[PDB]
RNA sequence: GAACUGAAGAGUUUGAUCAUGGCUCAGAUUGAACGCUGGCGGCAGGCCUAACACAUGCAAGUCGAGCGGAUGAAGGGAGCU
């Protein structure tokens, strides 16, 4: 029942004495669909065996995100590494207005209406962890109440 | 009651990476022009340049119940008929 979906599969490579080896880098996205997600990374010689590498890494590397419901709580801003990240809720009906590197993260996370934008560098790595890093940071209003020990009327 | 509901990125420096950084693209639009093609209708638009020169025709006339003269009928009377 987890939906898996494929961010990039890269080609890096390194040099020894003759020649050069090429070593295939993919970085998915796992998650239930409702409330669960993770992200993880794999190297291998080969792609079939780079995609799979990066299926346990990712399934093994998740939390709990605590949506609204369909969608985002409050408009959030999340940074890792001079990737910028922006996501904003939005009401019943518009898609996942997201760019691509993080529109995986956000359709399998469970999140179905939401606005997003990237800022500064856009390596689909580095905004993996920026979203990942506001998805965590998300706070549901009655924890906040619990921070500020009172009850859902500080809304 | 409504006058708002709203935001995607990709390619390209390297043996490979991260960043910075420029270039290019995916969109919307036009009083548009060119190429290929072409059935109709409604609505709209149509010298953006030489405020260049203009043939031709019209685009500012009207009032006789303001005034003077001309043209001077209908209708009647006469030579001839």
């Amino acid at each position: 029942g987890y939906i898996e979906k494929l961010v990039q599969v890269n080609r890096v490579a390194k040099t020894v004495k003759g020649g050069r080896i090429f070593a295939f880098t993919a970085l998915t996205v796992v998650g239930d669909g409702k409330g669960r997600v993770g992200f993880g990374r794999g190297k291998a010689r080969e792609v079939p065996a780079a995609i799979q590498k990066a299926m346990e890494a990712a399934r093994r590397n998740m939390i709990q995100v605590d949506l609204n419901g369909t969608t985002l709580q409050y408009p959030t801003k999340s940074a890792h590494g001079a990737s910028k990240v922006y996501m904003q809720p939005a009401s019943e009906g518009t898609g996942i207005i997201a760019g691509g590197a993080m529109r995986a993260v956000l359709e399998v996370a469970g999140v179905q209406n939401v606005l997003a934008k990237c800022y500064g560098s856009t390596n689909p790595v580095n905004v993996v962890y920026a979203t990942f890093k506001g998805l965590k940071n998300m706070q549901a209003p009655e924890a906040v109440a619990a921070k500020r020990g009172k009850s859902v009327e500080e809304i």
